[PDB]
């Protein structure tokens, strides 16, 4: 029954679509992906995915709302699930509403009102991929004495969210989101599809695919970052929750198959870490990196002292799995770029 439902994933190159699309596929899902080129469609088809059940169209600019328009004219009789996981491209500016937050809610809008023009009676899922940033601004994120739940909101504006680029972004994230249970409130009669949205903090993990012989281009930055640099470099300054991309992967199939996720914000959030944090694992896991990384200052720096505590209970309670720890996701992610440097 799996492969007599078609899924479409927005922007199928992406980390954490790729690891989607994988998990689909593995469950025999029909998939169609859309992407930004005909080359990087037939590199996911052939050399990635390898799959008679992944298709893909081009939609090269997410900040057009018609920009979703053709793919569900061609296919609004077929798709019954979308998972919205494509954002604009994050280029500096100092423009942030015309380049920033505009193209971010209209990248929301978008998908959501084609699916309204051409399928709004086949659509039955929706799953949005959010941020941690819907759930607090960067000025609420370092308050020990707060909470974040799967009901905060980032309490920034439109207008004083444009102080400072990550600010603004993190506010382009928000109103992203917003806009989508926006949509799904005004539609009610008119659209027949489930909304649930998948919130993630900072995003680890391995990659889906390493193409071998190349400097190694890896999705996520910091653990890469940390195991290249040598004794004495200095340390960058990281702090967040953590969470694996294949946790991600499989929390937003489950938003679309589990009646429970129905109309839920999912906080993706495994647990805190700051960059001794990372220092630390990575150091007693890799005996081969001690040494020839940096320690830092061991004990110092917990993210416990900074960052406001994040409490997703009912996201780990209704989506009923486990998520990887940072022990886990270290082994993995620094393996994988181990292995891949040795391999080259």
């Amino acid at each position: 029954a799996n492969n007599n439902t078609t899924v479409f994933v927005s922007g199928a190159s992406g980390f954490i679509a790729q690891h989607i699309i994988r998990q689909l596929l593995d469950q025999n899902y029909k998939v169609i992906g859309s992407v930004r080129s005909t080359e990087k469609g037939d590199n996911l088809k052939n050399a990635i995915f390898k799959s008679a059940n992944f298709n893909y169209e081009i939609v090269k600019d997410i900040a057009d709302l018609n920009a979703f328009d053709p793919v569900f004219e061609k296919h609004g009789k077929d798709i019954k699930v979308v998972l919205h996981t494509a954002s604009p491209l994050n280029f500096t500016t100092t423009e942030y509403e015309k380049d920033l937050l505009i193209p971010a809610v209209n990248g929301t809008k978008g998908i959501l009102e084609s699916i309204k023009k051409y399928a709004a009676q086949t659509v039955e899922r929706v799953v949005v991929t959010s941020s941690f940033a819907s759930h607090t601004s960067t000025v609420d994120m370092c308050n020990t004495k707060g909470k974040i739940t799967e009901d905060s909101w980032n309490q920034d504006t439109w207008e004083n969210c444009q102080t400072d680029a990550v600010r603004a972004y993190f506010g382009s994230k928000k109103f992203a989101e917003e806009a989508a249970w926006e949509f799904l409130n005004k539609n009610k009669d008119t659209v027949k599809f489930k909304l649930a949205t998948v919130d993630p903090v900072y995003v680890f993990g391995p990659q889906n695919h390493i193409e071998p012989g190349k400097v190694l281009n890896v999705s996520s930055e910091v653990i890469n970052q940390l195991v290249h640099l040598k004794k004495d470099d200095p340390l960058p300054q990281v702090a967040c929750g953590y969470i694996d991309v294949r946790d991600i992967a499989k929390a937003h199939i489950l938003a679309f198959q589990k009646d429970e996720l129905i109309g839920q914000r999912l906080l993706l959030h495994s647990g805190l870490f700051t960059v001794q944090t990372l220092l630390d694992a990575i150091n007693e896991q890799f005996p081969e990196l001690r040494g020839k990384i940096p320690a830092g200052e061991p004990g110092s720096n917990k993210p416990e002292d900074l960052l406001t505590p994040i409490d997703n209970t009912k996201t780990k309670k209704l989506l009923g799995f486990e998520f990887r720890d940072l022990k886990t996701i270290i082994q993995d992610t620094v393996s994988q770029i181990l292995e891949a440097e040795n391999a080259s």
